[PDB]
């Protein structure tokens, strides 16, 4: 039985509004309703992995697992295995996989982050799951961010706290937050960003929704605008939204948006909004294609509609050679030429690099670079031809061209990372000097750039 080079992943996010679900929720897992929907001809074809994020979930883990497993069994006639389940308050993530994947899945991690302080600590935050699928690392975050149209800045802060403090994936990757630890990272939830239009425009917005005219609403979506201004979710992608706002509905129908201020809302308006979202970030030049992104029309127990997204995702096999794992492959090497970091920092410490990759026996520390002043005020750290030659465990090009090198630039004085990024080895050529580039981030914000040339030697 051959190891896969692709899998499909289902992502669901649903704020259940503290109400039990209806008896049938299969439309969610089938990607049927509004938006980019899945073809009827695929209905019996299981996804490899289902990741379900709920918010305001009133069910026990046992109660929800029974509903999810029985749903998928009805759709596919497959009894899914539970990979992981983790709950923080009423925020939950479930990961289910086809039984044939049970011995492909390992290093399962779970964690949560509680956002806010005092007043604002006690119900918002995130849960997450990671694991290896053969040679590919996967991470999943379900976040319920701060509510309210006038709290977009708080949501951006919630985002930064979650990616700083959620402890998933390989702990040896100590300079790197979750936005660098995974081949594929999916981040979803009730992100709670709103359509920023005046309250007096509520009925005009409803009109637009009835006409399926979303353009003048999406141009005021806070998540799209904050992302465009690099305030949040830097280097994440989102599929185009072609479904109606998923919040705030009257329960038991989808015919009515309930937007007016009520004691129950703290006298806040809830203009129709795309609160419920799926974003992803994959390593450079790895196959990842969104094949659905939409909302259900027939699940009406909550004031939110469920959202689904599905993805094709490239995966690699657990490679063994005569040599690595457990030694190097003298036929393999990675060389860096003419490399320099450009940093936005005002500081004047020396810097060194760390190279981290599962193609190395352990991470590699460089010598300090040479600081120069850039023409427009910046710090340029030059490495020239000084960077160590990296010695991969396997030289086979079928393996090595699929790998990635994480780079951290660290202060000599403090050993703290000032920037993190990632370089693909999916090169146009081997034994050839080729340009490389990555942006550098720290706490998920842009801090600089790393660029230079690479020369990759494989056994071919
Ligand atoms: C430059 C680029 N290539 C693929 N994706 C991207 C980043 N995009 C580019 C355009 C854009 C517009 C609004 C909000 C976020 C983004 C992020």
């Amino acid at each position: 039985q051959p190891e896969p080079d692709m899998i499909t992943i289902f992502i669901g996010t649903w704020n259940m509004g503290n109400a039990p679900p209806p008896k049938k929720i299969t439309s969610w897992f089938l990607s049927k309703g509004q938006g980019k929907t899945r073809d009827d001809s695929a209905d019996y074809i299981p996804h490899d992995i289902y990741v379900i994020g709920t918010q305001e979930d009133p069910l026990s883990e046992k109660e929800w697992l029974e509903i999810l497993k029985h749903s998928l069994q009805e759709i596919t006639s497959v009894t899914f295995k539970t990979v992981a389940i983790h709950t923080l308050w009423n925020i939950r993530i479930v990961v289910l996989a086809k039984p044939e994947h049970e011995n492909r899945i390992s290093h399962i991690c779970t964690d949560n982050v509680k956002t806010g302080i005092a007043n604002t600590l006690g119900n918002k935050g995130a849960v997450g799951v990671s694991f290896m699928f053969n040679g590919t690392s996967l991470g999943f975050v379900n976040s319920h961010l701060t509510s309210g149209s006038e709290k977009k800045l708080r949501r951006n802060q919630n985002y930064m706290n979650i990616l700083r403090f959620l402890a998933l994936g390989d702990k040896k990757l100590s300079p790197f937050n979750i936005t660098h630890r995974f081949t594929h990272l999916f981040w979803f939830g009730d992100l709670n960003y709103r359509v920023d239009l005046p309250t007096w425009e509520a009925e005009t917005i409803i009109q637009k929704i009835k006409q399926q005219q979303y353009a003048d609403l999406l141009s005021h979506d806070q998540l799209l605008t904050e992302r465009r201004e690099q305030k949040v979710f830097l280097h994440f992608e989102e599929e185009e939204i072609t479904f109606a706002p998923t919040y705030r509905f009257e329960r038991l129908t989808r015919d009515k948006y309930a937007y007016t201020k009520q004691k129950a809302t703290g006298m806040k308006y809830n203009l129709p909004s795309w609160c419920d979202r799926v974003l992803w970030k994959s390593y450079p030049l790895v196959h990842v294609v969104c094949q659905s992104y939409g909302s259900t029309s027939d699940i009406m127990t909550s004031d939110h509609s469920p959202v689904f997204a599905t993805f094709e995702a490239g995966v690699t096999s657990q490679f063994v050679s005569k040599n690595g794992p457990g030694t190097v492959d003298s036929q393999g090497q990675i060389e860096f030429l003419r490399c320099y970091a450009t940093l936005k920092t005002k500081s004047q410490t020396k810097f060194y690099l760390e190279f981290h990759s599962s193609c190395l026996e352990s991470f590699v520390k460089s010598q300090e670079g040479e600081n120069e002043e850039g023409s427009e005020g910046e710090l340029v750290v030059k490495f020239g031809e000084t960077l160590p030659k990296l010695k991969p465990i396997i030289s086979d090009p079928e393996y090595l061209l699929d790998q990635h090198i994480l780079i951290s630039i660290k202060s000599s004085d403090s050993d703290e990372s000032y920037g993190e990024g990632c370089i693909a080895l999916r090169l146009e050529a081997t034994e050839t000097q080729l340009p490389i580039y990555t942006p550098l981030t720290h706490h998920g914000e842009l801090t600089g750039h790393f660029q230079g040339e690479i020369k990759l030697q494989t056994s071919q």
